[PDB]
């Protein structure tokens, strides 16, 4: 996973953001992207290969892994990162559009419409963070148990399947939840600081 | 299985029985013992070796075969044969005891106490036949289905196990039931013929 493109564009908008937005962005780079690439990706690497079911039924392990894990937590966190970063991109686009307009108009900072855009970007970041948190909760909760019982066809009756590294995965699930909540708190502080 | 001993003793009591008792004994030799040794024993030969369960759990097939088949039908029919033959042995013992007494008393047929003994032997044969029929019914019924579902420990949840030769076994179960019922009818005819 090469995050160079997103990185370069978000460090562009480091220069154009509040101090609390610079903290938010540093958190995104260090506690989410870096963790994902240096730790979480390896934890989930053998998610299906080490998933085992007590059965001689061909196909059962496939369908039971798929039912237990409709989308891997790591893919969900990738999507979360991209969607929470998208409003920053929108804002920096608006800002650069104004810089190029000012240059052109001459040929021919957080005030006015850039403030409304910044506040909206904060709002959307907050809502997307909340949405991904809630979705994670309803999909998986915040704990992976070792045992998963499966009755999906072709599995005969109910079969016992065993998850890879449930405890390490639980630790990283809770870590990512905490990081997301810190991000939410930072966004709240941004709104308060702007208001006051 | 060597039935020579029992055979010789029951062909001793061929000579001392009614015509209907000679028919009963011929039925015992031909339709029960001979069938058991020339046919049924081979049908049940691979009862556990070809019994298969859809599981990777060590021990499960053992406990599931044992729960499905607490006692093989062939062992049950062996016991049935011996118990229904036992009263004939008692009667012939009484008769030979009287023959040896008469010989001794000289040194020094179905009348009197031999009639009471013969009738009692018929009664006990009837009751044992009925008891084994009823026991067979309650234990297994009169049909072996291919699928047996098992939840005995160590089996995880419910496992699907598959029986060897369920249809051939059902055919022989019904055949042996019919032969037993014919034997019952013969005993009833014996009692009627003696009464009339």
């Amino acid at each position: 996973g090469d995050w160079s493109f997103l990185g370069n564009i978000l460090e562009e908008v480091n220069e154009h953001s509040t101090v609390i937005g610079r903290v938010w962005l540093t958190v995104l780079f260090i506690f989410r992207i870096l963790i994902l690439g240096t730790a979480a990706e390896f934890v989930w690497g053998d998610e299906q290969s080490d998933f085992v079911c007590n059965t001689q039924q061909p196909g059962c392990e496939n369908v039971c892994y798929d039912e237990a894990f409709p989308i891997s937590h790591i893919r969900l966190w990738v999507l979360q990162i991209i969607f929470v970063s998208t409003p920053s991109l929108v804002y920096v686009g608006h800002a650069v559009h104004h810089v190029r307009m000012e240059e052109k108009r001459k040929e021919r900072r957080l005030e006015g419409t850039l403030l409304r855009t910044y506040v909206c970007h904060i709002i959307f970041k907050t809502l997307f963070e909340v949405g991904f948190i809630v979705g994670h909760y309803f999909l998986y909760g915040f704990r992976i148990l070792p045992l998963y019982r499966c009755s999906r066809w072709p599995c005969p009756n109910v079969v016992d399947c065993f998850v890879s590294r449930p405890t390490e995965k639980t630790i990283f699930i809770l870590f990512m939840l905490s990081v997301a909540s810190v991000s939410l708190f930072l966004n709240i502080l941004e709104m308060s600081h702007l208001g006051l």
